[PDB]
């Protein structure tokens, strides 16, 4: 879930949770968030990611291009 909390991981590569597709955060369009910047509780929200610029006491979340699939955690290591 978090090989520290935004240096090292795998799952990060965009894939939700388990494995489901994560998007590039190409916002609104037709489906995607616009929160991918840099100075929340971290970064990485970058063509695609997995992390938790969010706050989310749990694991590492990602969207994805498909709104009935939006989102989950990621499939990293560590968990």
């Amino acid at each position: 879930c978090k090989t520290g909390n935004g240096k090292n991981y795998r799952g990060t590569m965009s894939k939700t949770k388990n494995g489901i597709t994560c998007q590039k955060w190409s916002s609104t369009s037709p489906h995607r968030p616009r929160f991918s910047p840099a100075t929340h509780p971290s970064e990485g929200l970058e063509e695609n990611y997995c992390r938790n610029p969010d706050n989310d006491p749990q694991g590492p979340w990602c969207y994805t291009t498909d709104p009935e699939k939006r989102y989950d955690y990621c499939d990293i290591l560590e968990c």
